[PDB]
């Protein structure tokens, strides 16, 4: 038992909310947030705007220090970092952004990520700005992660169509 509310159960371990991932982070407070990272972790916009906003920043002071000691990181490959007061560790993990050509077969590498850590509040990896088919990405995830990630969906447009076209 956990202290997520509200989710539909889409299967044994995926669940999905129509809610603001920073807004669920600060009232769960989950063991992992899932940032939807770039190579250079510079959280300019998107979830990563958003969540490095909620730190007041401190999320990229973290994240400048992690790039000059260790380079970017890979597209599909992730970090893990301190979750500052979101969460206990937010993993920074780089889904392809087709609107940069990035191969989307990456997609599935990514979402590889989640499989070590046993709970996540996450996002749709390449959905948003990273310009993928969020109903795709749906699908990769549910196919790849063996976890149980809990997925916010901020548009609620976009949530409904997710739920009534899901198989
Ligand atoms: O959930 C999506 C990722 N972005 C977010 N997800 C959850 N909390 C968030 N807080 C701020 C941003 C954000 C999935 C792709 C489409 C994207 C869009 F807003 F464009 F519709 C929504
Ligand atoms: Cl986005």
């Amino acid at each position: 038992v956990n202290s997520f509310s509200g989710y539909l159960k889409l299967t044994d371990n995926v669940y999905i909310k129509n809610a603001d991932i920073v807004e669920e982070a600060k009232k769960v407070k989950p063991t992992v947030v899932v940032n939807a990272a770039n190579v250079y972790l510079k959280h300019g916009g998107g979830v990563a705007g958003a969540l490095n906003k909620a730190t007041n920043n401190a999320m990229q002071v973290e994240s400048d220090d992690y790039i000059a000691t260790n380079g970017p990181l890979k597209v599909g490959g992730s970090c893990v970092l301190s979750g500052h007061n979101l969460a206990k560790h937010c993993l920074h993990v780089v889904g392809p952004n087709v609107n940069k050509g990035e191969d989307i077969q990456l997609l599935k590498s990514a979402y590889e990520n989640f499989n070590q850590h046993e709970v996540l509040l996450a996002p749709l990896l390449s959905a948003g700005i990273f310009g993928a088919d969020p109903i795709h990405s749906l699908r990769v995830c549910v196919d790849t992660v063996r976890t149980n990630v809990y997925l916010a969906v901020f548009d609620k447009n976009l949530y409904d169509k997710l739920v009534s076209s899901f198989l």
